[PDB]
């Protein structure tokens, strides 16, 4: 059914205190709107990040996939830059699933990985350590976010 | 010194195409900010949750730990209920450190666990998947949760 | 063009610092959004304030028009209310466009009617004192704000 | 009497429904951070602007009212640029007001001048039409912005 009537019967649970966390039908639309996504865009300029995680969401959905035409470091002066990237890549590009890559919070808060829908929701995300404290190769580091973001709804790569 | 300083010049890096990741010194002051707590406040009205979370802190930080006066489950209605919980709790009531546990982003999104500092921004988080996909103890889960969004940026317990 | 192409040349222009302001096609592109809305969804259940809103935009569109099946009062405990009542009627209606009135920040800062599209975006707003510094008839009040906000992005009901 | 304790007597009455439109005591607070300020940052480079809005809020009150050090036109990337030119003066500089003026939300949706408080609370603010519907000199247009945003929470010029 609808994602819009999905998140309705939630809303109403909360006003009215009879919500005990998530649903089963909650998870299989999240996984449902991922998999049968038709247009993905993925907010970076980085060509390295962006193949991996093209990579990785080409086994999971038949999708068109896209890098952001434009540069997004300037989200990184917003209080959650990961989540202005994904909002960026909602305002300038079509799409079904916008998947972006950035810093958590302030300066020194480390990086997350999140993927919205396409109003804007935030579905799943995985975030990382900071660098600083734990250096690791990006391709990996980027390769074990995603998988944790799709693990932690259901999905298995 | 004062996170003002530091997170501007974090700012001009990405302004001027020179930043390259977290810097050592941003680290050291979310580490202080969160060390030398002296006031902290939960975002819950769950007294055992916040069990959990005052003790956990308690040895990382001489402080004076308090919950929640207000229901926060309105904030389920939000895009991302866990920083709403937060960012209620800095509008209520004065504090160095906040900390708030709830839903990530929409419906089966799973849970956040977030920590603000005085002017509600974010210094770190932890997520976990939602019950449905992995059950757990939430006693066991919210402990993790913190253990995870300190040890990230490099606080041990 | 469409919407997420005329914002792509926006962000171009302030990226590369060529942007001078609004531009014209930007203007007649919200216009269009609110005149060539099918189905609009006004986030309230005070049916009085729903009627004013509705007979209004009748006036403007030939649209399907909703009041909010849910109460968001729960909107005033962040910290813009008014944006968070579009947001839940975004959340769990699908239609084209989506008007909310609510406080506009922090207590006593009296109230905002807002315009979102289908993806969230802030087309236009209008707003009013606290009725501490300025009492108004409720009805009047609204016809005030919702004319305004159409008026101020050229468009005369 | 403190800012965040009338809040918490806001959100009581809103989360049990005795809200009923916003308070004197609320108004009065209002009035009294932004009178009795004593350090404002305007989150601009424009020395025009500057002047304009240090001009005016010298006649309302005796404070230190400073520039920013940075270019917050990158705040045009996001989808209230206003704002987000606010939080960026916020994390950059201690004040105990914060004034920002830019983009209210899509572009095309004209302009927004808001004021902030030391916590990034929206105290007050007022709206401009696009410059594309009434041209206008930018400095009377401004004086025109704060003057509103100050008199609609009862502040005289």
């Amino acid at each position: 059914v609808v994602m819009e009537e999905i998140i309705k019967k939630a809303f109403i649970e909360s006003i009215n205190n009879i919500r005990r966390g998530d649903k089963e039908e909650e998870l299989k639309k999240i996984q449902e709107k991922i998999v049968n996504a038709k247009k993905i865009v993925v907010a970076t300029n980085n060509q390295k990040k962006f193949k991996v995680i093209r990579d990785i969401m080409l086994r999971v959905c038949n999708a068109e996939i896209k890098m952001l035409d434009i540069d997004t470091r300037f989200a990184d002066l917003t209080r959650m830059p990961a989540l202005t990237k994904g909002l960026i890549a909602l305002d300038i590009e079509k799409a079904d699933l916008y998947i972006a890559r950035g810093r958590l919070g302030a300066p020194g808060s480390g990086s997350m990985l999140v993927i919205l829908d396409e109003k804007g929701r935030v579905l799943t995300a995985s975030l990382s350590p900071s660098s600083v404290i734990h250096k690791e190769d990006i391709e990996e580091r980027i390769k074990k976010e995603l998988i944790e973001a799709l693990s932690r709804i259901g999905i298995s790569i």
